[PDB]
RNA sequence: UGCGAAUUCGCUU
RNA sequence: UGCGAAUUCGCUU
């Protein structure tokens, strides 16, 4: 049997208005980045009507458009698409084929997949050898569209964070929030015993990547505790030298988290 | 919107 | 060894 390839078209048709931007976020139109997701099927898809997913940035209209049909794919290629599929749900979201598309005309982003398979920060936390002679080097560009994880805690279940702001006015030698430490560098030294080989780097603003499965629609003592918690998490200021960059870029992570909504919608 | 701890209560016959 | 409610605390920077 041949193949059918659909694009999951996303547009932010209604951006979050100021009065609903409680966590005062930056809005992120999906349509601003060319890479996105798609569905590879054996049987064709019945043209579903446009439907909204409610995301951090506003109301995104989802549309399922046909990209190709009646073509073939090699076993090796299917094995790759497949592995990726399992990776998206087991590792990215921690939950026939969902795969990434990208221009060169949208198409299967095999290279991107090859990079995910090749990256050392794809499953957990990679090791590094920063020394005085081989210092951590900060390239701003690597933190524009990025998702990072702390290298120094949660080995078994790494938390992942959107880079929300690069604070260039800050350094690990800037004053630390809590009184018990003079500086960021001291905090990580006294507490985690981490030495920094770069004391000029900017610091990072973060935003948790976690989401509610179901976004098809727009509080107890449980949200009352998860309040202060999730709030403190997003008030955390991170040091790049201490964070690994995730192979999946942020702007696609934003799109990936709409996937469980969309597939639920399509199966009904 | 998590990992845990304690305390006090509701639902069964 | 569940479904919920309230109260008070621990872990992040």
């Amino acid at each position: 049997q041949p193949c059918y390839l659909y694009v999951i078209g996303m547009v932010l048709t209604t951006p979050l208005p100021d009065e609903l931007n409680f966590r005062r976020r930056k809005l992120y139109p999906p349509e601003d980045t060319t890479r996105c997701f798609g569905i590879l099927t054996a049987k064709p898809i019945p043209q579903i009507p446009h439907f909204p997913v409610y995301t951090r940035s506003g109301e995104v209209t989802i549309s399922i458009e046909l990209a190709a049909s009646g073509f073939m794919l090699s076993l090796q290629m299917l094995e790759l698409i497949t592995r990726l599929h399992q990776y998206i749900f087991s590792h990215i979201l921690r939950l026939y084929c969902v795969l990434p598309l990208n221009v060169v005309t949208l198409d299967i982003d095999f290279k991107f997949m090859e990079d995910i398979e090749k990256s050392e920060a794809r499953i957990g936390i990679p090791s590094t050898k920063y020394t005085k002679e081989t210092p951590f080097v900060f390239k701003l560009e690597d933190y524009q569209d990025a998702v990072i994880i702390p290298r120094y805690r949660n080995f078994d279940q790494p938390h992942r964070f959107y880079v929300a702001d690069v604070y260039t006015d800050l350094t690990p030698l800037s004053k630390f929030p809590s009184p018990e430490y003079e500086t960021f560098a001291e905090y990580y030294k006294t507490k985690y015993n981490l030495d920094l080989t770069n004391l000029n780097q900017p610091l990072l603003d973060v935003d948790h990547t976690s989401s509610r499965l179901n976004l098809l629609t727009p509080l107890s003592s449980a949200e009352k505790r998860k309040a202060k918690w999730e709030s403190l998490q997003n008030k955390q200021i991170l040091v790049p030298e201490l964070c690994a960059i995730h192979p999946i870029p942020a702007s696609l992570w934003r799109k990936a988290v709409c996937l469980p909504s969309i597939l639920y919608r399509l199966h009904c």
